[PDB]
């Protein structure tokens, strides 16, 4: 109980989505491509859920870590917001792209099944960079929209890379999942238009290259008002539960 | 789930010079349990505890710290052999303010106070509590020599001086076992003290430490220095005193 500082106390809605989050979410990046041991995962789960966190964040691009979470959130499945994406794929040596309905469709129910869920709170599509054509041309938003109406998923949306683009994402998806960082900061206005008229926004790569680091930077993050939640990636206890801390500091 | 504290300094114990001594390359600082939020007695056994386990075995200490040596008796009751300890003498804080005092009698009478207190036949090592004029007092006050006599007698293992000034550090060194020294990001100064130090198999505690991880930072200039024995870093977080072990032990790889 070197853990005095927990995120309990500190849930916010995720825009109009009707999900209430934790200001952190854990990423897993790492569960799936020095990997945790499922022992280690397990209790990297146990802790953060102790720390007052309830948001996930998986891919199925992120090698195994859809796979291995769905044995490893038996029995607890329900504290748990998921998030999961669609599109990039990761085959031979490198990323492949697929918008195309068909493939969003294999994709959600592939997530499901790996999850071993019937329903995943949020899904978004895993942008190339290319983030406004392949919403406009491509039938990626369209399907997501469908897979809404018929309850496989709670809520849907971007994770972009351009400011253009997650302003439209928002224009009829739920979510922007952008980049905000100290040495990042060309997409504040997603952020501050998601604020003006409550749409969810999550902070990916919130801690970057370059008083300590990651107050400062969950500093700059909070002090906008339309952030939902940052998604931190960590594998290492000591390092989830300072973020915890200071997370918990920076929102007062 | 809390083997979150993976790191230690087990197996990096430094000589503290040619004493004989041998300290973890971290030390717990202690005004804060006898000074002005004071920990409760709980929180200070759980400070102890995983200072400890983290393989911290070196405590600093102060008749100048309030209440410290006072309350360190009865908390080391039953572990007093894992730690050595460190105290001052000289310095006194009696009302509002600072008090100095070097003469024989009250080196004497602070160090007995001090090993009562400490519950203890003695203490490892006990330095002049300098008010920043080190050289006068060494070469002009008492309290040197009847150190050497209480070293002598076995009731301290060995003695120096907590100072300010780098003519007073290497005075110290002369005769005294021990410099503790105030080096950090932005204060160098006392560098000669601690090069001498390392040419001659001497003691260096360095006070102060702290003042792309800050931490981390501190320590890779600290322990960059082959003559540093430890750093004395005070803490009553337990999240900052494992991240402070975490830091240590990667910057001495
Ligand atoms: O994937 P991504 O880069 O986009 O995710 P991200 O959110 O930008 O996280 C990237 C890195 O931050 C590190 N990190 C998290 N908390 C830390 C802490 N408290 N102290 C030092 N490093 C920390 C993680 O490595 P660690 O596993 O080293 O924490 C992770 O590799
Ligand atoms: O003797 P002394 O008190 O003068 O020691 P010092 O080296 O001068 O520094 C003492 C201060 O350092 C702070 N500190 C130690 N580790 C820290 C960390 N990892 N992150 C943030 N702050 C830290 C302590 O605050 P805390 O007591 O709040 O840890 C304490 O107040």
């Amino acid at each position: 109980s070197m853990i005095r500082d927990t995120l309990h106390d500190l849930h916010r809605p995720l825009g109009d989505t009707g999900l209430a989050v934790s200001p952190l979410g854990l990423g897993t990046v790492k569960f799936g491509r020095t990997i945790p041991d499922d022992r280690e995962a397990a209790d990297l789960l146990a802790l953060a859920r102790d720390l007052g966190i309830n948001l996930i964040d998986t891919a199925p691009a992120y090698g195994r870590s859809e796979e291995r979470l769905g044995p490893l959130l038996r029995g607890q499945r329900e504290h748990w917001v998921i998030v999961s994406k669609v599109g990039e794929e990761f085959v031979d040596g490198q990323s492949v792209f697929d918008f195309s309905a068909a493939h969003t469709r294999r994709s959600v129910e592939r997530s499901l099944k790996r999850l071993e869920t019937d329903r995943i709170e949020l899904v978004l599509v895993h942008s190339d960079g290319n983030d406004l054509d392949i919403l406009e041309n491509s039938e990626v938003y369209p399907t997501l929209a469908a897979l809404k109406r018929e309850g496989l998923i709670g809520a849907y949306g971007l994770s972009g890379k351009t400011v253009e683009g997650g302003l439209r994402a928002l224009r009829e998806g739920d979510c922007a999942m952008v980049t905000y960082n100290l040495n990042e900061r060309a997409e504040r206005p997603v952020i501050e238009y998601a604020a003006a008229h409550a749409k969810g926004i999550l902070v990916k790569k919130a801690l970057a290259s370059g008083q300590d680091p990651v107050r400062a930077s969950f500093e700059l993050v909070f002090d906008q008002p339309g952030v939902a939640a940052a998604i931190v990636g960590t594998i290492n206890p000591l390092h989830l539960a300072h973020n915890v801390a200071m997370a918990a500091q920076a929102l007062k």
